[PDB]
């Protein structure tokens, strides 16, 4: 479990009141799953198992009661609580202690990545070994986001945080991998004039040195919108669809541990069976009869 | 003086987990507001106001601090725990004291309704002196639920749990009224068919006794089915897509207690003000201007 | 004593969904599990009315005389007619003249989509008024788009504007309309607005103004379903396809309310059926006769 | 020089009745465009521009209503007509005129395809020289199509059309790539159990000369599913949340022709004349801006 990353799900939970009233957003299911196993997920297919949740002092302990010590999955799971959403960038500093002097990725907890090849898509930034890695996708609404704006070439040159003048389409997705500087910058940022520790503030340094990677993620990769109770059901529902043409499962930690090795035979079967009433734990232990 | 009802809000929830292994059902979003709201309402609509919530060891502090003690909407709420799922009919065993010598109606924490006139559908049952009334409604998969039998005069002339041969294609609803006889019978029923004190022996006794109308749901109303992953999507859907058309809420208890004259525009204002930096608030204010 | 007659226009440019409708009219296009004229016919036939004037383009217009044909198999009678060009709903008056003669009228859009209980209880007074018109209210959260319907202090109706900029309530007059034998010379009276367009507002206005405008609400528990655009098209087929699922049953089939309604007897369904027995639709339609 | 596919968009359409009573199939929308711009998108998106479109006696006519020779998009198309449905193989018979001695694909006119590096997978099999290559897809019902039988190394060994007991999950997509040879082995065959002049004999063929290239299509695509009224409004929505999240389309064909160089900046802003009063011609036109 030597790689490390981080899952930042807490948040006001403010925009999407009253759902969220006595539940993290990270805990809401989307189809057939809690949001937080979509993210895990990336991270699991990018090969990492040490891994930090971060919530709200009253929802941490509900991640902890729901995935444990994450060992059941082949993972080292630990905790720690944000006193209040400061900022993206307060991951790192929250996670100081968890990050020692390795390398870290960030993704956020309402964060799902779908599409064909995306373990390869983030193989170079887990690869790198120094500077930092972003992925940059399209979107309709940019002003909503960190902005990457390209050279005359396909140069990045700038970011800015939510823009009232976006100078491109270009969203920065919320998937980060860093080198052990992180840590140190996260810790000398000031807040910005929206009151928050910017991760765009982090990600401009890295640009400046010149150690800042963009890699585009093309249209045909699914990032998909969690922002709005509408963008929920739109989620949900394009999961469905995959899944159930299919008949497989979208970011299912147990199958992606057992692909990956992470636990065996034994242990699918083992996870499998209190869920296997319904099709979840069906999936599971047919997918053993190997 | 208040009319009395239950809701039971708790289960295990295996059909659906792992969703249901992080959040209580009854708390999953449809569209824009919890589960709950939506059975909460329909008590509220029919005049019902001093009302019972029974959930798990595990969930009735968080419906607690969801709904507090209910003053603030103009009812009354208390709460009990459930310690089992041991069967909808414990709910009038778990709340005797609260029932006293009075009628009570049990709604379903998951029995979502919307249509045109649901209150006059309603209006009988609430006054009826003797007996109990349920709702029958017609569905492709009759097998899963109570299913009344009719005879050719429409006369109700059996009810069976989960039937291998359905005899007719109307389930009974989870919404369900009762005299004072409901608690008595209760306490004498008997694990019958599966680890649960039923409902359906509840409605078999006042059937026998002569002393059970099933009103008919028409087709123009909606029943939405909570039952799978796939139908939460479609319930939420459903909702979503009335609300945005209308640009009104369904099942916003707030509005419905202000309707209704239990709390007047002062109060229906300091509800909204801490809320008005979301588009719930928002929609609270508005009321109180047209 | 007059009868009702109805009229269902579904013509219209279509450019608002280009190209979808450069190879499908609208009004044929599927919501869910049959073509969308399919409820509007329907909504006619809940109020009682089955001797029906269709009017469509000239290029649409044989295409539903394919589907639907004369409407005898469903024990109704269908008639076609041409509109040019989208002149404005108004003009369904001058074209259905000869056919409308001397009774009464009503006029349900190609693309207005109805559902909830007690509908057809909905329209009763509006099918029974001897003598004006009735039109229906639905607060919506776009106005602007519709005509809105300006209420007073005590909720009477007190005026009526076309698309207006600053709508004075969240009230939009429904594409469903029923007039008395007056409109057919108002319609013909009409001159077209500044858009060029021959106005029913300004029809509803003129007998709003004569006080003998009947606006009736339609409360938030009815749906009536926006076919606008191609995601509000998507909503109304998967709102349809939840009923149905949920259900077993199928909302606004001609067939089914025909028979039920007495317009054709079991047999006449069964002979419906048989050719159809092989696919979904016709196993609904033969389950009916069944039980 | 062009190179050369079939749109194979016939069939009676008879199980979504009343749907098809009085349209194509393949002109339903999905989202906001017809059915068939997807097939004809994806063939566009592999270099192929000479394309024969089949249908039925009805129906034809109107898709050469709708496309014309398709030259104001930068390709060469034309019709023939297929009499009854008696196999998908007819699709080589009744093109054999216009094969003539060069490669062709073919796509059915009611497959979707989606996904991150498409265009590269179906690249590879325009390269292959000599055989053919087809597609396999992990679906739910592999019964309704050819499926795939695999060695325990994973080679492709064997295939069957509808088997009633499915040897793997995995069936064979709409679209498939020959050498010229595929009109002979059409020309050979002879119906099968089931009707008709089957494309998976002909695949058999290759497979068993070892000249068939099984390509896996990865879990990361979608291929959707148009054979019942709620797999249409499925594919519609799936469709319309991707590119309402990107603000870019899926398979728009004139937009294709652009990017690729079918057309020019000029032949785009004819194109968008006639759809410029909506979205559709709008996005068209702005891409000739920015
Ligand atoms: C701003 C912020 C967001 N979050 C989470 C909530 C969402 O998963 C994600 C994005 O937040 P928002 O969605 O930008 O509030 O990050 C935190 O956990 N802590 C923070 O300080
Ligand atoms: C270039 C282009 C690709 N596509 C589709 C084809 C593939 O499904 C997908 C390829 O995206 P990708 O760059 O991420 O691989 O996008 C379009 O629909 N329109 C276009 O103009
Ligand atoms: C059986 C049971 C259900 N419930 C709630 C959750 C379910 O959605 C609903 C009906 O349960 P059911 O699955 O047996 O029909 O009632 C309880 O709160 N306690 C119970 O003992
Ligand atoms: C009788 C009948 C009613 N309807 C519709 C009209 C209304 O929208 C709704 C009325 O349902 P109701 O029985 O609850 O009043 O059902 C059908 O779609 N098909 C039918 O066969
Ligand atoms: C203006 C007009 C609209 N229509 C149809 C098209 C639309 O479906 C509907 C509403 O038109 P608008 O809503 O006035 O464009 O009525 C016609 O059939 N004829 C007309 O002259
Ligand atoms: C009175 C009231 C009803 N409702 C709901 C209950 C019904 O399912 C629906 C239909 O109203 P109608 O009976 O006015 O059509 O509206 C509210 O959501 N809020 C309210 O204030
Ligand atoms: C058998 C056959 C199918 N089709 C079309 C109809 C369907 O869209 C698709 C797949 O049909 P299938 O499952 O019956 O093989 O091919 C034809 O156009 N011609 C044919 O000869
Ligand atoms: C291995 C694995 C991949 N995936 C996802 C990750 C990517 O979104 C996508 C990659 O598919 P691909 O095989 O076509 O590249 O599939 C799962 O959801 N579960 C899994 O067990």
């Amino acid at each position: 479990k030597m790689r490390k990353g981080i899952i930042l799900a807490g948040g006001s939970g403010t925009r999407l009141y009253p759902v969220t009233m006595a539940v993290s957003k990270q805990l809401l299911p989307i189809y057939d799953k809690p949001m937080i196993y979509y993210p895990l997920s990336t991270l699991m297919l990018a090969g990492i198992r040490d891994i930090l949740i971060i919530s709200t002092p009253q929802d941490t302990p509900r991640f902890q009661q729901l995935l444990g010590d994450g060992s059941q999955w082949g993972l080292n799971l630990q905790y720690k609580v944000q006193p209040s959403p400061d900022g993206l960038a307060q991951a790192f500093i929250i996670g100081e202690e968890f990050i020692g002097a390795d390398d870290c990725a960030l993704v956020l907890g309402d964060n799902i990545f779908y599409g064909h090849d995306l373990p390869k898509l983030m193989e170079a930034a887990v690869n790198k070994e120094s500077g930092a890695t972003v992925f940059a996708y399209h979107v309709n609404d940019p002003e909503r986001y960190g902005v990457v704006e390209f050279d005359k070439n396909g140069t990045a040159i700038s970011l800015e945080e939510k823009p009232l003048e976006p100078k491109s389409n270009y969203a920065v997705t919320g998937l980060y991998f860093y080198d052990n500087d992180v840590v140190q910058m996260a810790k000398n940022l000031k807040p910005s004039a929206r009151g928050e520790l910017e991760i765009t503030d982090i990600n401009r340094i890295y640009l400046e040195q010149g150690r800042l990677s963009v890699a585009l993620m093309g249209r045909g990769y699914a990032w998909l919108d969690t922002g709005t109770h509408q963008s929920l059901i739109e989620a949900s529902n394009f999961i469905a669809t995959i899944e159930e043409r299919q008949g497989l499962k979208v970011s299912c930690p147990e199958e992606i541990a057992f692909r990956k090795g992470f636990i065996d035979v034994e242990q699918v079967r083992k996870l499998a069976v209190p869920l296997i009433k319904n099709n979840y734990g069906q999936y599971l232990y047919k997918m053993t009869k190997d």
